[PDB]
């Protein structure tokens, strides 16, 4: 079961550091010039035996200085929404990721949102308030230590499948790659 999913947010939230692990493997990843994107593979084995195949797309840092091409977005199933807890900026532009995600993709697929850094802060409520009230599947996570890397792709599989009730009964590769294929940002 395939699917692919965002990672929207922020330069400096800590996406690239969450999903640049080994993973699948590294030479199963791929990189797209046209968008600016690095596809991550990682495949999960459910408790039924279905094999749960997220590809997750990166960007290349362009989201610092430029807006994401349509193509970034198109074909998603989902996205990962961070925020970085000890920057304001970061949880204030969540609408506006939110609306440019959804203005691709439209208001059904699910985003889920992780507050990252947290062993570093900006509380739940602003981004609440932020989102409009909202609700949106929230996690707080560590990207630099794995610290509940699963939970957001749990989730995810959980939606697409229908099943509340899904686990993975496979453990990650959660090394980081050493690959750093972003564009220097002067
Ligand atoms: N302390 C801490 N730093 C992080 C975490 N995740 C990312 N970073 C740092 O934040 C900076 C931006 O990370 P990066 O993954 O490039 O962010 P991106 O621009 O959203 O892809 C880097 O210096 C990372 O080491 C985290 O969970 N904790
Ligand atoms: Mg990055």
């Amino acid at each position: 079961l395939t699917y692919k999913i965002c990672l929207i947010g922020d330069g400096g939230v800590g996406k690239t550091t969450y999903i640049n692990r080994v993973l699948d493997g590294r030479f199963e990843k791929n990189y797209n010039a046209t968008v600016g994107a690095v596809n991550h593979p990682v495949t999960f084995l459910d408790d039924q035996g279905n094999v749960i195949k997220f590809n997750v797309w990166d960007t290349a840092g362009q989201e610092k200085k430029a807006v994401l091409k349509d193509v970034y977005y198109i074909g998603a199933s989902g996205a990962i929404l961070f925020f970085d807890v000890t920057s304001r900026i970061t949880c204030q532009n969540l609408a506006r990721w939110v609306k440019e995600f959804q203005a691709v993709v439209g208001n059904e697929a699910p985003i889920v949102v992780c507050a990252n850094k947290i062993d570093i802060k900006i509380s739940k409520k602003l981004v609440m308030e932020v989102l409009k009230g909202k609700n949106y599947e929230y996690f707080e996570i560590s990207a630099k230590t794995a610290h509940n890397f699963g939970l957001p792709f749990l989730h995810l599989a959980r939606i697409f499948t229908g099943r509340p009730d899904l686990i993975f009964v496979s453990n990650v590769n959660l090394e980081p790659t050493e690959v750093n294929y972003d564009y220097h940002s002067p």
